[PDB]
């Protein structure tokens, strides 16, 4: 009944587990809520993170850091965050527990760390397994992450909107051999079609029917209109769904598009809510998310420490 | 002939920057002197993905190999000076310890990632300190506070500002004894505050750390004082490895730290600063992320000034 957590970490991914590790090692009472199978879970090769081999899967990191978090004293709840509500001095966090016959317990806490990230939109094919066979292997979702591994390859840019097609003029740094596929989504305007033609990047607007290859290595793409092309890699640039629905009930949050605006310690405009990694305005990388968790946990500790009574040595 | 970026220091922040720079297709040089602060870290306690007993030296070997794998160049040397040539910077490196040469490299950008090194109490034989420093004698409260919880500890602090750490360390344990190691006499006001909190104060120089297998058991002072303690925190300041910036104009400082923006960029346009050199928390995670942001800003600068790569048909 009375039990109030010092902080509840929403999402047990890269940024969340870092925050959880620090929170527990600051002697604070914290809870991690993880639904499972998040974005980092679909990462097959973490390419650019100090200390880890460049073929480490995200799932192995999640397993490692979850055990570490528990080892230091964090609590873990496997469930789905539904809503966060403001009770003034504390926040209330409702969690869906159980996929079938679910229970919706409510937890109270001094602080919330929003670390639930995003999930990339994928092209909808008749059988999504054809996409999963390559997505995260040779079909990439993050240019910073895998650009080097695409160098001078024949690539496809899968982009739904005119703003998403503009990535071709950054991706060309890594390879000029870009073919744009709209997957039959928004029609391309004349001004953009002329720019692509001026750069030499072919454009195909027919819906994609199948990705060709074997052993997770792309070899080509086929469209509904019979078009067939050769390509050994690609970039998905179709936007993302943001895992921030539980914040509907919170007032006073400041946004930059779909991203939360945070200060240097990853604090939102709401004094008791922090936001990490892919949810916040800034670069979307593992290293950046882990550091956000470090700073958020440290700011929370500083708040709680400075409001507590000094621990004196009684003689 | 001209590097896209030169990374000064091949530690936590520098090797991250080098990894990203190389994977951005940029020509970058890492200058590493060897045996830095992270080299003396025995257990990285709080870093996502790594076991909490991982030594810093093992990380350096791993990430240096990765940096080289992606195409970064490595020079084993000592950065001596950085000069501003306008469109580029010149970086002089001492190569060779006994018979040295001073080659000069030019670059569009410099990443200052040479960190700091903690001051240690000077004993007759420094090995007595090294036996415990980084094991049970800590230099970073955030790093090892949890591992000190409710233990009898010593705070080794030279100045009144350094003694003030006792009023943050008390969060982890109230059983703090302050040792000034005979460096600065403590004022009456601070003596009264320590007494009110119950933290004993000893001002005599330390002679020996007691214990076995890197596990502290006590401390002995020159005046014969002996005490029991299983851990401690060194708070005697640090030497900053930023001497090579003496000639540069337009840099902003906060104390000994360089002031940087969100992409770890210093007030000078072509100089970035990472990790322990910059104002902010001193952690591995923070340093690694700084290297990510610096490398990404440099790439954006160079990319946006380059000509688009077109597909010729
Ligand atoms: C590069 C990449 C590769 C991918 N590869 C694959 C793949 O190979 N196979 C695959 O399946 N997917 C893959 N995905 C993910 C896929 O695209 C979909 O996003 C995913 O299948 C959605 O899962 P879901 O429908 O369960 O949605 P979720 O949002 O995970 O769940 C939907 C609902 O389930 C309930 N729920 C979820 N978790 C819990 C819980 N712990 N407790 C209680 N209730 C819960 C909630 O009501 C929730 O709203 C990949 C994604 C990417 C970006
Ligand atoms: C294929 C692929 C490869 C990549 N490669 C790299 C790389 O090489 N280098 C790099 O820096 N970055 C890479 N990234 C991106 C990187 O994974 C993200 O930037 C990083 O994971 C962000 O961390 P985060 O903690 O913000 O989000 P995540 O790590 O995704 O963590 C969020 C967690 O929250 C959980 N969650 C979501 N909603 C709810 C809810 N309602 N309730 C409870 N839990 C919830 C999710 O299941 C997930 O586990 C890659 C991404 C992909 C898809
Ligand atoms: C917690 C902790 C534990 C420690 N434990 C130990 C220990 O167990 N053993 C130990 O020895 N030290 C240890 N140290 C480090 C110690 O305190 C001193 O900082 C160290 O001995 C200084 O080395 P140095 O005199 O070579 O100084 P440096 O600054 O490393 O070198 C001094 C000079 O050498 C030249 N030089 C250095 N490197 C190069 C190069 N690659 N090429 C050309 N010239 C170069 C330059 O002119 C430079 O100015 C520890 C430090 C800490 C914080
Ligand atoms: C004993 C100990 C335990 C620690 N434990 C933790 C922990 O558990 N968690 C945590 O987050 N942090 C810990 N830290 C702190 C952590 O090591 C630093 O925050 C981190 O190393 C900062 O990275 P950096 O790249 O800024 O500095 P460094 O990692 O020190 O990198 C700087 C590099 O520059 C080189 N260099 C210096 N001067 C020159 C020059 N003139 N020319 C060429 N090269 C030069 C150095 O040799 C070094 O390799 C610990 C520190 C110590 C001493």
């Amino acid at each position: 009944l009375d039990t109030v957590y010092d902080a509840i970490v929403l999402g047990g991914g890269m940024g969340g587990l870092s925050a959880a590790i620090y929170l527990a090692r600051y002697g604070l009472k914290c809870l991690v809520v993880e639904k499972g199978r998040g974005r980092s879970f679909w990462m097959q090769d973490l390419r650019n993170y100090v200390g880890l081999d460049p073929d480490t899967p995200g799932r192995d990191i999640i397993t490692h850091s979850t055990q570490q978090a528990l080892h230091w004293g964090a609590d873990l709840l496997r469930g789905y965050v539904e809503d966060v509500t403001d009770e003034g001095d504390t926040l209330a966090v409702k969690v869906k527990v159980g996929k079938k016959d679910s229970l919706y317990p409510i937890f109270r806490t001094k602080y919330v760390i929003a670390a639930t990230g995003i999930i990339d939109n994928l092209p909808q094919l008749e059988d999504m397994q054809n996409v999963y066979d390559y997505a995260g292997y040779t079909l990439h979702v993050c240019m910073i992450c895998d650009g080097f591994d695409m160098w001078d390859q024949k690539a496809v840019l899968i982009a739904g909107t005119e703003g998403q097609i503009n990535a071709a003029f950054v991706l060309n740094w890594f390879t000029p051999y870009i073919t744009v596929l709209t997957h039959g989504l928004c029609t391309v305007g004349d001004e953009m079609k002329a720019k692509l033609a001026d750069h030499g990047y072919p454009l195909h607007e027919a819906a994609i029917t199948k990705f060709l290859g074997e052993d997770h290595k792309m070899s080509g793409v086929e469209l509904v209109d019979g078009t067939v092309m050769e390509a050994t890699t690609g970039l998905i640039n179709m936007g993302s769904v943001y895992h921030n629905h539980y914040l509907k009930g919170i007032e006073g949050l400041e946004w930059d598009g779909e991203n939360l605006v945070t200060n240097d310690m990853a604090q939102t405009s709401h004094p008791r809510i922090f936001a990490l990694g892919d949810l916040k305005k800034g670069l979307n990388q593992v290293s950046v998310a882990v550091a956000d968790g470090t700073l958020a946990a440290t700011q929370i500790w500083r708040n709680i420490r400075r409001a507590s009574e000094p621990r004196k040595w009684i003689h």
